[PDB]
């Protein structure tokens, strides 16, 4: 090490360059490079002066792959590369460099924009955005790969939510790379979209606008999970927007999709499905009715009844919010019932977090509410749904729940005994 | 009706009180007592009449009685005998009425107070506390299971807590009754104490003050889970307080207690229990010590791994929460770890909400420090607990949670697979 590090000072341009490949020879141990003494050698500032716009480009390569595997390596590894200013240059050979030294520059700058949330813009601020997007515009797949994955790591990150102003730039490149053959460049673009979608309504609109929904709404039916996760989670962050955004993705057809998804042997997949069918059932009675035409329901009872906690919370809140239009449309909480939500819900009660008991308590009142106002529209002397409940066991648990510490829950747990019960 | 309504108008007192009793005893029908119709009549203003300071006590006690009937109906039926003026008679019968009146006065003031926190505080506000603490110097059980239930419904309520500076005066009178041979004005009682345990951390104060603590605990071995329950709810509240007042709490010999409760056959007990424990090992050091002396540390582990997802979680909680005190004591964290805890903190991974994935990550994360640390002050090329982990099939658990939607989470795995299994 004492020997190269002088070769390396040398001003022998050759001399320079057989130093440089040493480095980046050793860097690139694929057991445990010895980064930590590289940069203890103090070599990095100036491995960093060979990426300067005047230097050969071999030794331009040399010394990115060098620092490369270094920023690549741990956070502090990182920080080092980083504090050597070396992303500034990074960026401008993302311009001008061959394809391979434009492999490594934005495999580093990849690294740099996933460490941190500050590092992130400050990569998004030293303007790699237009040189990265140019990158698109060749035909070799691993760098487009590594690109796409930069790409999402500069989207991702909701405390200091990305400069949207920048990011934003990405969605064309975006909407076309979601029709990608590489599947490590589908799964990351789809990461990246979802990140987008992960904001206010004006992100939201924007993913709309660049056409992406519908290609989304294929890709929950590929046949990969790595992909189908990542477009289920852009789906569900944007029907979180309002009725006139998630009525563009039920257009796009989400619905028969969400359907198969149901069904997955992935927890998390069944879990963000029911997350995504509850953004929609939280919308307007259309909405609602078109959950009940694609016959989303019955899937859904099962799952409140069979599933994980997590997933089961979920269809909770998809048949609670369902039944919230009851109140307009009262068929609808006929439907529901005539599936069998009664007692998926009551049961749940016996289990669930406080929130989730009040939004079961939600469901099952909307439900009494309905049977008892048909009960008054007829001659007959009982409230069915009340009956229904009873049966299942729910009177008994809904009574529970007049223990519970939380006032909202043990003043409905009483209110509903009372109206119904009594 | 009609011919009643006509002599209970009429000036003639024996009219009065014979019309009274009927209206009483028809509003005393077990199955469904025509209240509605009765209220139709517009007699209930009359009825109040018959309260008044000036009138036969026969006639007090009738009306009363059928006023009685008609305030614990329906919520829309309590409020037409609010509105009739009813509760500050209630009140002033209450001092001077014989112990018939007194009975029918105090279930009336008991239903008005449990029907909202409104009624409660004009309840609280009419100065209904003074002849309630009264009934207590009487020697008629019935009686005072009523006065205790009505208690409790004036201390329970805490979107409006009531007025501290009334229910505090309950204090002493309560201090005495959990020491009562009636289970029913027992686990009232405890009810009532749980509620007013519940505030900030004067209420906590004045409940120590009284002394009810340590009684508290002696009820938590109690034969009836119906006061095991309030009982460890009261205790639950008081340790949610500082650790001074947690101290005192654990000197009343809590801990040996909670370990039996441990195993109740009631879920909620157990989970209660977990949560109590929770609030103490989230003290500091000698108090996660203590728990870890009363040897509540494996049945802790055991429902960690076996119990209702409501307990684990709680579990959770008082095991994550002992590892923060592992930073000063590193032998809390290797016991722990020798507890078997590692396994069944890895698992819960799959299962749990964020909120409980982020408390299950720094357990893991305390408990992977401590593994380093020693792994340094040893000559040892392995972090033990690293490899536990690992073993547990955590590691890849906690690489999935690097997807998670939630920053701190992923932020997190990130970090955490990077530092220990890199
Ligand atoms: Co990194
Ligand atoms: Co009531």
């Amino acid at each position: 090490l004492p020997q190269m590090t002088q070769q390396l000072n040398s001003d022998d341009m050759q001399e320079q360059l057989s130093a440089t490949v040493k480095f980046r020879q050793i860097l690139s141990r694929e057991h445990r490079p010895p980064i930590d003494v590289v940069i203890q050698a103090g070599v990095v500032p100036r491995l960093v002066e060979f990426m300067r716009e005047n230097q050969p480009e071999m030794l331009q390569l040399e010394a990115a792959w060098a620092l490369t595997n270094i920023a690549s390596g741990t956070s502090a590894q990182t920080k080092v590369v980083v504090d050597a200013d070396a992303v500034p240059l990074f960026i401008q050979l993302l311009y001008t460099g061959s394809v391979e030294v434009k492999e490594q520059a934005i495999w580093a700058l990849g690294n740099v924009a996933g460490d941190s949330t500050d590092y992130r813009d400050y990569v998004l601020q030293c303007n790699a955005m237009e040189p990265i997007l140019g990158l698109f515009n060749s035909n070799k797949p691993s760098l487009i790969r590594t690109a796409t994955w930069t790409l999402s790591n500069l989207c991702r990150g909701k405390k200091p939510q990305p400069d949207w102003s920048v990011v934003s730039q990405a969605l064309p490149t975006l909407a076309k790379l979601i029709y990608s053959m590489d599947t490590e460049t589908l799964v990351d673009a789809c990461w990246a979209i979802s990140y987008l979608s992960d904001g206010p309504q004006e992100a939201i609109q924007a993913v709309i606008d660049v056409r992406i929904p519908k290609r989304l709404v294929e890709l929950l039916s590929h046949e990969s999970t790595l992909v189908q996760t990542p477009a289920l989670r852009a789906v569900g962050n944007i029907v979180t927007g309002n009725d006139l955004q998630t009525q563009v993705v039920i257009n796009a057809g989400v619905l028969p999709a969400l359907r198969l998804l149901l069904s997955s042997p992935k927890e998390n997949i069944k879990k963000e499905a029911c997350w995504t069918i509850s953004n929609i059932t939280a919308g307007n009675t259309e909405q609602i009715q078109a959950v009940i035409d694609a016959n989303l329901i019955p899937p859904l009872v099962k799952l409140l009844e069979v599933a994980e906690y997590k997933t089961k919370k979920e269809a909770c809140w998809a048949i609670s919010n369902a039944s919230s239009g009851g109140l307009q449309r009262p068929d609808i909480i006929r439907y529901l019932v005539s599936q069998g939500c009664i007692k998926p819900l009551c049961d749940l009660l016996e289990i669930a977090d406080n929130r989730i008991i009040e939004v079961t308590l939600d469901a099952l009142e909307n439900i009494l509410k309905m049977g008892e106002a048909d009960k008054e529209a007829r001659g007959l002397n009982i409230n069915e749904n009340a009956d229904f409940i009873e049966k299942a066991g729910g009177m008994e648990k809904i009574f529970n729940c007049q223990q519970n510490e939380n006032d909202k829950i043990y003043e409905k747990a009483y209110k509903i005994i009372e109206t119904y019960f009594g």
